[PDB]
């Protein structure tokens, strides 16, 4: 940690305080992290690519965890708030939408999940780039029901998977939580902003209805099912995100399968007719 000075405090993270920093050698600027799991984030600094942010070095001593990241100037849930009179440009979602299944095909090729993708943990630059965060900590440290502040750990971008208590979900997961946040963007309002596992869970069923035998089979035998479940219908795409056109209707709607296994792929989702006219906008950032 000598080699750093400290710039100013980023945020309190899931697992640690982040703060901005300076090599005091290379002069380079990064996202220092203050946190088996030593295996794990090793094997994190060789998955590389242009859509998840980069994993420089970890720093283990005194029996305290560093993480050394590329620094990005602002999150998505910041550039959403800012953006929240006017709404991000269609365009730019679309891009940002594209370059995050990129990523999360990088990284569900190597079998690595993120497993808790939020606003959050999107990070944007002034190229118009956006980058996925804390790719793989889940795995290697566990995803807490608060952080080390004691903040609540977001339930809205959970695949019901994990709430109705699978054990082994799969990559899946991580097309669910993007399918939200590609709704949030566009209606300016978190799709599923559950205050509970149960309160998250039924907003699910009310919008997309309650899922059943006949739409995802073996729900009913799945560990936190209840058959006490109410039984809601399921509502057109076309009043949960206006005015999205048909072709993002469409992907989201395969975004959002109930069933993990018929869910769209990160690569299947590239090729969706949805980014036939895809562009790489620049975003308007004021730093
Ligand atoms: F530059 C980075 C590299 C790796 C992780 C986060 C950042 C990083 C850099 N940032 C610069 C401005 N806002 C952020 C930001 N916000 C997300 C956030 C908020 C609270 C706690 N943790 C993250 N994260």
């Amino acid at each position: 940690m000598e080699n750093f000075q400290k710039v100013e405090k980023i945020g309190e993270g899931t697992y640690g305080v982040v703060y901005k920093a300076r090599n005091k050698l290379t002069g380079e600027v990064v996202a220092l992290k203050k946190i088996t799991a030593i295996r794990e984030i090793s094997l994190l600094k060789e998955l590389n690519h242009p859509n998840i942010v980069k994993l420089l070095d970890v720093i283990h001593t005194e029996n305290k965890l560093y993480l050394v990241f590329e620094f990005l100037h602002q999150d998505l849930k910041k550039f959403m708030d800012a953006s929240a009179l006017t709404g991000i440009p269609l365009p730019l979602i679309k891009s940002y939408l594209f370059q995050l299944l990129q990523g999360l095909a990088f990284c569900h090729s190597h079998r690595v999940l993120h497993r808790d993708l939020k606003p959050q943990n999107l990070l944007i630059n002034t190229e118009g780039a956006i980058k996925l965060a804390d790719f793989g900590l889940a795995r290697a440290f566990g995803v807490p029901v608060r952080t080390y502040t004691h903040e609540v750990v977001t339930l809205w971008y959970r695949a019901p998977e994990i709430l109705l208590g699978c054990k082994y979900y799969s990559t899946a997961v991580d097309i669910w939580s993007l399918g939200c946040i590609f709704a949030e963007m566009v209606t300016r309002r978190a799709l599923f902003p559950g205050d509970s596992e149960i309160d998250q869970l039924f907003r699910i069923f009310r919008t997309l209805g309650t899922p059943d035998e006949v739409v995802w089979p073996g729900v009913t035998s799945m560990p936190d099912y209840k058959p006490s479940f109410p039984k809601w219908a399921r509502q057109d795409f076309s009043k949960v995100v206006p005015p999205l056109d048909e072709d993002g209707r469409s992907l989201l709607s395969q975004m959002l399968h109930y069933d993990p296994n018929k869910r769209i792929s990160a690569k299947a989702a590239l090729a969706h007719p949805f980014f036939q006219d895809v562009t790489k906008p620049v975003p308007h950032l004021r730093l």
